[PDB]
């Protein structure tokens, strides 16, 4: 079982860090930014700490780990330029950063078109992939599900699709499938899973989903809100969630918890990834879930 979650990149520990706080939670795996996720701000490969980040997985048995860019990409956007222009620019680094780390995959926000409508957002996103992928590296870029929040491009699995097919290389494109995204976008991954899968299936490709992001929701399906919530006390619900995380379409592919940290205030909020994967590998849930983690 491939279960981790995302975990910091920060410090001067980096990539070591990261796999020391994912064995902590006993994960098998794990998900980073290269650096802060709010800005394309980078440290060099040398300061990533990489080569003794991977002694530490060989010893924790972490293997299939995942980058995230930054959520402030947006080569969706036509109207402005120098958010385009750097977003090209930090993807063709982030390829070469993530080869190093020896991730396969970088998971990656088609992007929102800002009121220039979905037609001109999607072509902006083949341009600016048309640009990054100009390397003959082996990384793939996996994009994102989305919830369709504002004017979030990657909504359905139409509008992936639509995007990979403008791609030329498009070979190295891969899917994130976010159960949270999905649900709020409307699809009812709570109820009907499997047929889920099947749209997704004729539409781009099971096989394509390279990286599955396993958060439960605070809102109904096709509330287009994207705020996730923990395993089981949101509106997808332990047994939708658990079913996922199991399942076999899904076997040898990392799953990523993204769950809100548990707390009173915002100063004493804390980490419920360890005791997650705990009550998904026990595969029953735990009401007392949130009362634990808190008082952890
Ligand atoms: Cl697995
Ligand atoms: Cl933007
Ligand atoms: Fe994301
Ligand atoms: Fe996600
Ligand atoms: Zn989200």
């Amino acid at each position: 079982m491939l279960l981790g979650s995302h975990v910091s990149m920060s410090g001067k520990k980096m990539l070591e860090g990261s796999a020391i706080e994912a064995h902590e939670y006993g994960e098998t795996t794990f998900m980073i930014y290269t650096g802060a996720p709010q800005n394309t701000r980078r440290k060099s490969i040398e300061d990533l700490n990489i080569t003794k980040g991977h002694e530490v997985m060989e010893k924790y048995g972490l293997s299939n780990i995942v980058v995230h860019a930054p959520y402030i990409i947006n080569i969706a956007n036509t109207t402005k330029p120098e958010t385009f222009n750097l977003g090209v620019d930090f993807l063709q680094q982030e390829i070469e950063r993530t080869q190093a780390i020896g991730a396969k995959d970088i998971v990656l926000h088609p992007g929102a078109h800002v009121g220039a409508g979905v037609d001109a957002g999607i072509n902006k996103i083949i341009e600016g992939l048309n640009e990054v992928l100009t390397n003959d590296n082996n990384v793939r870029i996996a994009l994102e599900t989305m919830a369709g929040k504002g004017t979030e491009i990657g909504r359905s699995f139409e509008e992936l699709a639509r995007i990979i097919d403008g791609v030329h290389n498009n070979e190295r494109l891969s899917v994130c499938f976010d159960t949270c995204h999905t649900h709020d976008a409307g699809y009812n991954v709570k109820e009907d899973f499997d047929g889920v899968l099947n749209e997704f299936d004729k539409i781009i490709g099971v096989d394509r989903i390279k990286v599955v992001h396993v958060n439960d929701s605070k809102n109904d399906r096709g509330a287009q809100k994207d705020r996730h919530e923990n395993i089981g006390f949101g509106y997808i619900g332990f047994d939708a969630l658990n079913y996922i995380v199991h399942h076999d379409s899904f076997k040898d592919i990392p799953k990523i918890l993204e769950t809100p940290y548990v707390g009173e205030d915002k100063k004493n909020k804390k980490p419920p990834y360890k005791l997650e994967i705990e009550m998904l590998k026990q595969q029953h849930f735990d009401p007392e879930l949130k009362n634990k983690v808190m008082q952890q």
